[PDB]
DNA sequence: AACAGGGAAGTAG
DNA sequence: CAGGTCGGCCGACTGCGGCACTCGAGCTACTTCCCTGTT
DNA sequence: AATGCCGCAGTCGGCCGACCTG
DNA sequence: AAACAGGGAAGTAG
DNA sequence: CAGGTCGGCCGACTGCGGCACTCGAGCTACTTCCCTGTTT
DNA sequence: AATGCCGCAGTCGGCCGACCTG
């Protein structure tokens, strides 16, 4: 009888519930029958899988990429960076894209920041550029070039260039500005000292300050390669769509989406 | 205390919890200091208000539309007009768009399904010409124009736009077909009668036949317009995002979003 | 390991704490490294910074430099400019501002820029009150980090030069107890059992331990390592 | 029909018009739902008289 | 109508006056002040 | 009733603006520089001051 | 003065 | 009067949508409008 | 050559001091 | 005559 | 053997999302590679 | 002069009867 619905498909691609209740089969066989068919569609409404992971520590793990705000007109390019632990922001308006941009972003950032271990940002010619890895080695930084025509890879500078935008107009509706660099560095200022969390605790010191951390919880966690729910585990960090779950047996900490997550006790 | 942060949203348009903790004010105030700014940008992600209307009784309300199958040819416009009541579906392959295309699609359509109470389309240009105005007239056919640049007042026969347009995909990719018509004719045949719902019952036979009346529950409802929760009322119909409350004091059902309904 | 400081004393010109508390190496390793470069030879943060502007030749035109420096932590800032009008002290402000943070109160020099009503008003608007021997020193100091970094001739603008000799001097420059100038600015430890190489090598943070195992975070180590409890020491 | 389909007294023209189907009643009040009406009515349980 | 609204902005409940309309969860009162009207969340609208 | 609106066409925000009439979902707002009240969405109103 | 092409103008899809 | 209740207050939670390198031109179709031509 | 994210803002609810009251 | 330097086109990615 | 347990089973619920009238052109930056006049 | 809809697919969780075991 099964069959009979396989051939049934083939000649008019039913759904689901139809198979089950005019041919008395269960509901996963007709789930399965319709993934089989060759014309059925391919889903492209694919849940949460793949999370964007985060450095540990301040200055550790940093994302770049170039914006555009026409207000500036001629200093439309805008170059910022975002550490990935402390949400802390850096942009300098430079007019142009070129290796030279980029690098007196860096040097300028540097300066703002830190030392990062490694640094992720997207595959713009500049970011690929051999001098620019040559000037990477010579800082002994690591780079990462990141997978093309994905901005999910850069979310966290994405929704970076949300904020910055969004501080930008807010203070340009509230007056004028000289120059655009001390409209930005207002901004700047704003946001990575004033603008804190609801914890009450800006950007800035998280990013420079003491590193404090509670009795992390037990919780059960869910393996991607093997599909098998294996724990617990300590979970290092958590939040909206991210969880950092490290086992003792693991080379490196695994990120894995937050509806993979399970509370233990 | 509070001037102090007056002057220094002004200044620095803060976040509230910067307020709150800096200043020693109510989280409440921190919200308050941050709406009343008007440089202040304004909220943009709202959430959900507002649903679409849909006739608790067959051929009472449909909805109408146009779009585009590139792949017909000549035959590219696609006329689609969907009932809201059981989600019963009617489309045909003319050739361009006019007023006598459009009649025709409305005279095939009520051959099709019959004769609608109301049909609620967009302000598209054949749809205000006023041939079709007296045609409904003459038919005794209600018509809502609807608020233009707005699809979202006719999202029933957008995502009936949506269903077509895959199923004829799907049916386009299963073999070869002689003519525009016939393909469109079989995928119409399988959304109507094949494509079941969810519930064991075909689209077809909801459309016709008799109402389904479940002991409909006593539910609290908070009344959008008047910022109270009012009731408990009867609940007519629900599903994902609407509901319909239909209280003995008001004359006319009331369609709003499910999330304001609680259940008592 | 001291190849390492080699390089890194060619490109920042640190002082020898830095080196010793960045590879590990002897005191006496780091002072023939630094002797070895050729043209290398308040009580609460954030409360009250000093203002004066000092010129460099090299720049030619660019001399007129803004210099910000905070009496207790000594953290230091410098911008370029082409002019000491008001709007230049202005932006220097505002992007020192966006450096640092923001100060109780302000000490400047008697400079007509400083006195004019535009800088009045922008740190009355800022609530922060108006009022050289530290700012001297930090002159002396970033002009002698210029010239020692200055060997690479490969920056573009002053901009960039500037902003490494400043990043050398406010994080790489460290003192004598063991904490750079932005520790100091911005305000339990387990001895760990490297394995690698069979030393023990921290003081580091620990983050939890259980069943044997203890998660000990290195410092220099980007993610966590665990490691059982035979090969951690208290501290 | 398993659901009972009861007479209704309209009030615009004080005539019984129908019959026509019930939905729901309760408090006096029913839901009857006239056939050529397109939306449900209110109607006192005084002026409903079940059809058979 | 003469309901009781809450002066958030000081977390104190001033009133009564009218009710203009409504909408949004928000409630468009009208206090003593003639210059504007105003608007307050309906939670802290109570009828008086 | 002062109401912040956003024309709807280009998503430009215009406004504030004065509030004539609104009930179930729609807005009717007749701003002072146009001839005829825009009704609009409920989803695109918000309560300016 | 007048209307009937008719081209434009406006508008929504 | 302290048990009982209510309101203030905030941790915690959550629906939404746009950051993605930039914005536009163009066609169809009916109706309102008066020019250019004709009553 | 290496994976979506979160601020704004509304909303639930537990905490707790003041007020009702057997 | 074999080697070499702009110059250009082309492909990829934002 | 019947109380307890695991599995087969499905109602029930949710995250993502393109349906909107159709479409592109073009930007700047960098590298690799090929072409034509220049050198020994 | 009128309002975001809902299928495809994953996923919880109770229901139930074959089956382990008291
Ligand atoms: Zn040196």
């Amino acid at each position: 009888a099964l069959e009979s619905a396989q051939e049934s498909h083939a000649l008019h691609h039913q759904n689901a519930a139809a198979l089950r209740f005019q041919f008395h089969i269960t509901r996963e066989q007709a789930r399965e029958i319709v993934k089989l068919c060759p014309n059925c569609p391919d889903w492209g409404h694919a849940p949460q899988l793949g999370v964007n992971p985060r450095g540990l520590k301040p200055r550790v793990l940093w994302q770049m990429d170039v914006t555009h705000v026409s207000e500036f007109g001629k200093l439309k390019y805008v170059h910022v960076t975002v550490d990935t632990y402390s949400h802390f922001t850096f942009a300098t308006a430079r007019t142009g894209e070129a290796t030279k941009d980029v690098l007196q972003h860096l040097a300028q950032s540097f300066a703002y920041m830190g030392i990062p271990q490694k640094i992720k940002t997207d595959n713009a010619p500049a970011y690929v550029s051999r001098s620019i890895q040559e000037f990477l080695a010579r800082w002994k930084i690591s780079h990462v070039t990141g997978i093309p025509y994905n901005p999910q890879g850069q979310a966290i500078v994405e929704r970076t260039h949300q904020n910055i935008k969004a501080q930008l107009n807010k203070l340009q509706k509230a007056g004028k500005y000289y120059t655009p660099h001390h409209l930005l560095a207002h901004a700047l200022f704003v946001l990575n000292h004033v603008n804190m969390d609801n914890q009450g605790h800006t950007a800035a010191e998280r990013h420079w300050g003491p590193i404090s951390a509670d009795p992390k919880p037990m919780v059960m966690w869910k393996d991607l390669l093997t599909g098998s729910w294996k724990g617990p585990d300590v979970l290092i960090t958590a939040g909206r769509g991210y969880a950092c779950v490290f086992p003792q047996d693991a080379e490196s900490p695994i990120w894995v989406p937050d509806r993979f997550i399970r509370p233990f006790t």
